[PDB]
């Protein structure tokens, strides 16, 4: 049971460009509220700061990257999200898009 997000790699902060149905019936927020934003909205006060920077850097990068994060619904409450994101290159090398997987962990 997972979840799929496309990010746009091209804008120079990652914008959230396509998501599957799981991922908004998952976090709670719509498509206004997701597409062309950050999928930072999604961490909140508990959110480790030393794993967030991990994405941050592997995306910097343009590197795969997974990580296990506190994550926050629209309605405020907490969920772990086992996160995994793989950059996609144009064959010119360049990062174009980066993908993401979503997993709700907290079992
Ligand atoms: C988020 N999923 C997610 C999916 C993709 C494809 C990408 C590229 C990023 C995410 N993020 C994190 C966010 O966009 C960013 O990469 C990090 O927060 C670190 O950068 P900053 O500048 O903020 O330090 C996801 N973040 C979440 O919290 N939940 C996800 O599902």
């Amino acid at each position: 049971r997972h979840t799929f997000v496309v990010a746009d790699a091209t804008l120079p902060d990652c914008p959230l460009v396509y998501a599957s149905e799981g991922f908004y019936a998952m976090t709670g927020y719509g498509p206004d509220e997701v597409l062309g934003h950050n999928c930072r909205f999604l961490q909140g006060e508990g959110t480790d700061p030393k794993e967030v920077q991990k994405i941050r850097d592997a995306i910097k990068k343009g590197e795969a990257c997974s990580v296990r994060l506190l994550n926050y619904r629209k309605d405020g409450t907490p969920f772990w999200n086992l996160l995994t994101v793989t950059p996609i290159k144009t064959p010119d090398g360049r990062v174009s898009k980066f993908v993401g997987v979503q997993v709700d962990v907290t079992s």
